[PDB]
């Protein structure tokens, strides 16, 4: 069964098979990377599918839109209804028991090509629901490999934008090095991954960089704060320099698709003893409780 | 008469009216800004249209493609033939005497959404010929206004990429300030405009920043070097700090669509006496000779 996607262009909307969904070539999403996006995890219990932290994802979408001057085309209820309809439309394509991600992209729309904002732009909206494969048993048990690289991205990383060539290059770098992610450093301090946030553990304390324009605030930033408090784990927001990263007791990744994931090799060297640590274990369990609590 | 555009997706190519040209929603140009582009000026003498410096533009296209790992889908002759066919196809839409720009965009193609390079990607190619309005008599006589801003772009500015949200924000900033361009500064030194290169004149000498990953090497960089030598104007490649920019005798912009243009107001203050200077005049005349010489 083919995925069914949502597409609205020039205020004309459709729900159609993926193979039939096409955008005009002059959409500024295609020409200028002029748009923002969200990825929302959708968990299945049999035929029942429910989003996780969708209020917080939609609040970020609103922030990303405002940051680049695109008017938000739906209220929160409207976005929620759109996502629900899209997920429902994909019940057969996904199948019972199958988790999903909902991808939402909003661009400034179609106009004569010119860099400044076009007068009276109508935003384009694209949304898709596709299967989500969470990190496996094996990956949680063994942990994953990350490499490091210099952060050469722009300085508006607080916007979740589709101008993602810099992130694409870092993801490809990771893949070429048999790694799940590239941990970027700027001025010798950790920023983030190509599509995940980075945490370390040192002497029983959970540590993350402070919120800033070098780092996208993941929906998991607030969540993991909550989880650490629940678990009685001290959380410290603080710059992490390269030495501190390499000497960490644990290194963790978070994202919508990763949940929380232990990093047990860094640039081909084991992280401590090369196995996931107890803070990962506790936070991962707490994440699963949070999923059950908020959705069931 | 509607513009006719070229589109190749998944190795299937067409020449079609603009209104009929659409790309699949999962093209990585739309999803990830994962692509590069060129803008080539096409000058008309009546019904005859000819590209200017197209060899150099195509060489840059090849460099941009290689820099992000996309295989080049044509040899130089193939690109030249594509451009010629496209311009011919648009003879009626443009009309006699009408200059054009040819826009060429190449993306990594359509695939399941994932940041790393997809295995066996077939690049998408989009090309359009649209009317070019050069800066007017009035603009050359009076000069244009620029504003300055901090350079918050990424650090691979040597790639002419379509991940252009950062450039879009700077172009919009300029428009909001009744300005033609935003001159960016990084670490207190001039880099470039949102879509143009920046030059100053001080004590009869032409000055531009050095080639680097903070600045796209315009096709006009080599050209203007040639023109300055022809005119007996000393050219110096050197960092320009903010003070030197504001105290310049002349400030100039170059791009395919601007040719060379004098900047006579900077952040709402006159540049010297607020009128275009003699180095602008000489270089502009030399540019026109170069056009006549290389194309006629």
């Amino acid at each position: 069964i083919e995925p069914i996607v949502y597409l609205s262009v020039a205020s004309r909307e459709e729900l159609v098979p993926l193979s039939e969904a096409r955008v005009p070539v002059l959409d500024r999403g295609f020409i200028f990377g002029d748009g923002v996006y969200e990825v929302v995890p959708i968990y299945a219990e049999g035929a029942r599918r429910a989003p996780f932290r969708i209020a917080q994802h939609l609040a970020r979408l609103a922030r990303s839109l405002k940051k680049i001057g695109i008017a938000d085309p739906h209220d929160e209820a409207g976005w929620r209804a759109l996502v629900a309809r899209l997920v429902d439309a994909n019940a057969a394509a996904l199948g019972d028991g199958q988790h999903a991600i909902v991808y939402i992209q909003v661009t400034r729309g179609v106009a004569k090509r010119g860099h400044a904002f076009p007068a009276n732009a109508v935003p384009t909206v694209f949304a898709m629901a596709s299967p989500l494969a969470l990190p496996t048993d094996a990956q949680r048990a063994q942990g994953v490999h990350c490499v490091t690289a210099e952060d050469r991205r722009w300085l508006h990383c607080d916007i979740k934008s589709v101008s993602l060539l810099g992130n694409v290059l870092m993801a490809q770098h990771a893949a070429e090095h048999d790694a799940a992610e590239t941990i970027q450093l700027r001025d010798g301090n950790v920023t983030e991954g190509s599509s995940s946030n980075v945490w370390i553990v040192k002497n029983g304390e959970l540590i993350a960089p402070p919120r800033s324009n070098r780092i996208l605030e993941g929906i998991r930033y607030a969540l993991v704060e909550e989880l650490a408090e629940e678990c009685g784990i001290r959380f410290v927001a603080r710059e992490i320099n390269e030495a501190e990263l390499r000497a960490a007791d644990e290194i963790l990744l978070t994202s919508a698709t990763k949940e929380i994931l232990p990093v047990t090799r860094l640039d081909d060297l084991p992280v401590q003893g090369g196995r996931p640590g107890p803070v990962f274990d506790a936070l991962y369990a707490a994440y699963q409780r949070a999923k059950a609590h908020e959705m069931e």
